[PDB]
């Protein structure tokens, strides 16, 4: 299963989040990649930010020389970080994460959010208070440099990531554009469902892709009965009953449904099989409008260290 990219390249319709918690030893993810290769995913989800790609690539080649998969069976995103929008800085960041993961291209690269960051080697940069060193580099000339690196042949497709409407439409207007970004990275879920940005994102031919699909599970949340927590909801335990699925199932099937490629995040293998089942029910029309109605514009990762920056993401309505 798969969803067509404005540039004619194919995407699976799930993706495999590699995402590491601070604490977990960074060869958990390792392990985790190569699970994830055998249940059968391909589409793995990584990011320069999350200080794994070494591992994914590592679990990638792993893969490839034990004849499980070859390249071409394998759709590998990777993201631009912040410090590394100034122009000059775009190419070679490519360059180096594609060192990391061990290939010769990527078949899909994103700027991680439209707000830059002081460049250097510290990937939050910050004063002595703790705020962030922010840069001034328009996110349209950071953009005509991914449009290089599509290219020179390093990556098949570009797109972005934490984009709003108005920040979409700045790329897609501005002078000059050599290819639209194929997809729009964002946080989406039953309670954060994104219709107004999927409404235009699908009007532009632009592909939803969804981190954080399942919510928060933070202690905090279950402890305050007044906080809902997505899994626990019982409207969507009811819609779980009544399709004889699990609850984590149908919050992504509904996105599914919807035309959004959600990424799916585990380290277990039986979370990671029961997800890739997520092709095997179909939804009706009654229960798409009941989980419609869980919506409450709850965003979990609002990115707090940017938003100093005039071009922060999330303080308009879309």
């Amino acid at each position: 299963h798969c969803v067509k990219l404005n540039d004619g390249h194919l995407i699976p319709a799930l993706g495999f989040g590699t995402y590491k918690p601070k604490e977990v030893p960074k060869s958990k993810s390792l392990e985790a990649a190569c699970l994830a290769l055998d249940v059968g995913y391909r589409h793995v989800d990584t990011a320069y930010a999350y200080q794994v790609e070494e591992e994914i690539g590592q679990a990638i080649q792993s893969a490839i020389a034990a004849g499980v998969v070859k390249r071409e069976d394998l759709f590998i995103t990777t993201k631009l970080w912040c410090t590394c929008f100034r122009p000059e800085l775009v190419k070679p960041a490519l360059e180096k994460s594609l060192k990391k993961l061990q290939l010769d291209y990527v078949d899909l690269y994103i700027m991680h959010y439209p707000v830059p960051m002081k460049s250097g080697d510290n990937d939050f940069p910050v004063n002595e208070q703790g705020k962030s060193l922010l840069d001034t580099v328009d996110f349209c000339d950071t953009w005509e440099r991914l449009e290089e690196c599509k290219d020179a042949g390093l990556v098949k497709s570009i797109g972005v990531s934490n984009f709003n409407h108005r920040q979409l439409e700045r790329i897609l207007n501005k002078p000059g554009l050599n290819y639209k970004p194929v997809c729009n990275q964002v946080e989406c879920h039953l309670y954060l469902n994104q219709r107004k940005l999927l409404d235009y994102c699908e009007s532009k031919d632009i592909v939803l892709v969804a981190y954080g699909a399942l919510g928060t599970q933070r202690y905090k949340e279950w402890v305050d009965q007044n906080s809902p927590v997505l899994l626990n909801d019982p409207v969507l335990c009811d819609v779980a009953k009544k399709n004889k699925r699990s609850p984590a199932l149908i919050a992504l099937r509904y996105l599914i449904q919807r035309g959004i490629v959600p990424l799916a995040q585990s380290f277990k293998e039986n979370e990671m099989r029961e997800n890739l089942q997520v092709f095997g029910f179909q939804l009706s029309p009654e229960d798409m409008k009941t989980l419609d109605g869980l919506n409450k514009n709850f965003r979990y990762l609002p990115a707090e260290f940017l938003v100093d920056h005039p071009e922060y993401p999330f303080v308009e309505e879309y």
